[PDB]
């Protein structure tokens, strides 16, 4: 028996960890696993899924590139009676037997609360959004807005997408720095964007700025120890991958499973890094 793992991109350390979590548990339970990289492209994702259907995989674990666009691939999986579990990001359609992810609205709230307290409830905040087609991104923005709105002297002065990517985080932060001489904090919706923003800030010789990421990647934790990043909202990618395989196993054994499993989040600062 064989599991198909379709991941949005392997250019993000977060997803490399998720991949490794799935692989470790698959060995443990005696499953083969085929991991395929969608390269943030819904077309590559569909071709990846079709390859896996043709290899006769017994279950499909998918981390969608886009909430709507993924439904075609899921509905092809459905037609061939291959069970689908979504991981980290939700699908807006098709039959999905389980979804495993963080409470990303709560994660955005956590980031906002930290920033608002750290800034004594006053200042200019920049938000670097992730891929808009990812539930994770949308949810973090919603939670962040909901929490920061309670602090009227905090103004979100720029809100721009940087596609969960380090390079785009740099370039976007460059532009924002040029357009905004007063920035007191930055929330990036993932660590890769946060690291890119840091590079832009250090390049511009800005001081000065409390940078908060999302994920708890090794590079982020190192940035925090070095004092380049103030905090991150740590996720459990390896556990998400592990649970995905676990629930696949149970489902394949004829057992009913919950249809949603939340993965816990933890705020990480210098005080508790590591
Ligand atoms: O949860 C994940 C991670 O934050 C990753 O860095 C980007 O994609 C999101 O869905």
């Amino acid at each position: 028996k064989t599991i198909g793992l379709v991941i949005s991109t392997l250019n993000n350390p977060f997803f490399v960890t998720l991949k490794n979590g799935a692989e470790e548990k698959a060995k443990e339970l005696g499953y083969k696993i085929i991991v395929e990289d969608s390269q943030n492209d819904s077309s590559k994702e569909l071709s990846n899924v079709e390859d896996l259907i043709q290899q006769k995989v017994d279950v499909l674990l998918i981390n969608p590139v886009d909430s709507d666009a993924v439904v075609t691939a899921i509905k092809e999986a459905n037609s061939k009676n291959i069970p689908v579990i979504t991981i980290d990001r939700s699908a807006n359609g098709g039959d999905v037997v389980c979804h495993i992810a963080s409470d990303n609205v709560k994660g955005g709230e956590m980031a906002a609360e930290f920033i608002a307290k750290a800034l004594k409830g006053k200042g200019n905040v920049v938000e670097l959004e992730g891929i808009p087609g990812a539930s994770a991104a949308r949810d973090r923005g919603k939670g962040f807005d909901e929490a920061i709105a309670k602090y009227p002297d905090i103004k979100i002065v720029a809100k721009q997408a940087a596609d969960f990517d380090r390079s785009k985080g740099l370039s976007v932060m460059e532009n924002i720095l040029q357009a905004q001489p007063k920035i007191d904090a930055v929330f990036a919706q993932n660590d890769e964007m946060a690291l890119g923003a840091i590079k832009a800030i250090e390049a511009a010789n800005r001081q000065g700025i409390i940078v908060v990421g999302f994920d708890g990647t090794e590079d982020a934790l190192k940035a925090i120890k070095e004092g380049k990043m103030a905090a991150t909202i740590a996720q459990q990618p390896a556990l998400m991958g592990s649970l995905g395989v676990e629930m696949a196993d149970k489902y394949l054994k004829g057992e009913k499973i919950p249809n949603f499993i939340p993965a816990e989040l933890k705020l990480i600062t210098k005080e508790n890094v590591q």
